[PDB]
């Protein structure tokens, strides 16, 4: 299966500590730096980010296989580029804080050389599940302190019920806000019978490659974009992509926690599917 392991660096999960001025769900543009904005562009050139994903090694993100195929490319357009590095899409240069400072690197849009989506997945499935695909990006991205990759986790570590995982995007789903600066939101990992509701269909089992988080004391903290990043602190601050969105919280009245694919158990096709 030509699995390149070692083309995931040991250097991953790290961010800049450089912290500021008066929050809200807000970021600091240093936080999670392996944030990827998707975008798509349809037939008359209009151009709109539309989806996330997290940014692995020096030449690849990872997204939901919903980001590259069916609904979004009707509904919004072809796929076009990744954005790195950004904080604030509203602004540039993107500058923070009582004591200001601004962000000296302009974010990058890359080109696609190739997308590889899960060959288990089937488009516009009621269960999406195997919702996950690649992007080779057109360049060999060179990390800084606003672009780094995320660690993933190893096929046999679970993440327990009622542990607490943390969302970042910019309200990119279906059902979100759209945010212009990315957000942070924190939610709690639940029985897989919660998300019952989630698949907006009846039936559907949640599957143990699939986690089920947000929910009923987590009505605060809908965002995440789809395709974009859940991650676990784990020790020494070292951050990882324990899921990725596939289908969005919802947090009003009669909404539901979401649905994320768990990354650790496609490790082994993620190595098989990456090369230098
Ligand atoms: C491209 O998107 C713009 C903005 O949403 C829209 O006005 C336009 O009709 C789209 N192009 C077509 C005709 O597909
Ligand atoms: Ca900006």
């Amino acid at each position: 299966r030509n699995r390149r392991p070692e083309l995931l660096p040991n250097d991953c999960g790290y961010q800049v500590e450089a912290d500021k001025i008066l929050n809200g769900d807000d970021t600091v543009p240093e936080e999670f730096p392996w944030t990827a904005m998707i975008g798509y562009k349809n037939s008359s050139n209009f151009e709109q980010f539309a989806c996330g994903g997290s940014l692995i090694n020096n030449r690849y993100i990872v997204t939901a296989a919903h980001c590259v195929a069916g609904r979004v490319l009707r509904v919004v357009g072809a796929l076009n580029k990744v954005r790195l590095g950004e904080w604030n899409t509203a602004t540039d240069p993107d500058c923070y804080g009582a004591v200001r400072v601004c962000v000296p690197d302009k974010p990058i849009d890359l080109g696609i050389e190739e997308t590889i989506q899960h060959p288990d997945y089937v488009d516009g499935s009621k269960d999406r599940y195997h919702d996950i695909a690649l992007i080779r990006l057109n360049r060999q991205v060179e990390f800084t302190n606003y672009i780094r990759p995320v660690c993933l986790p190893q096929p046999n570590e679970e993440v327990q019920v009622g542990q607490r995982l943390t969302v970042v995007g910019w309200g990119r789903t279906e059902t979100g806000q759209y945010s212009t600066i990315k957000q942070k939101l924190a939610v709690p990992v639940v029985h897989a019978e919660q998300c019952a509701k989630t698949f907006g269909a009846a039936g559907v089992r949640v599957r143990s490659s699939q986690l089920c988080a947000g929910g009923e004391k987590a009505k605060d903290s809908c965002g995440g974009d789809s395709g974009g990043p859940l991650l676990a602190e784990r020790a020494n601050q070292q951050f990882f992509l324990e899921g990725l969105v596939s289908f969005g919280a919802t947090c009003g009245t009669e909404g539901w926690p979401g649905i994320y694919t768990k990354v650790g158990k496609y490790r082994d096709w993620i190595e098989g599917n990456i090369r230098p």
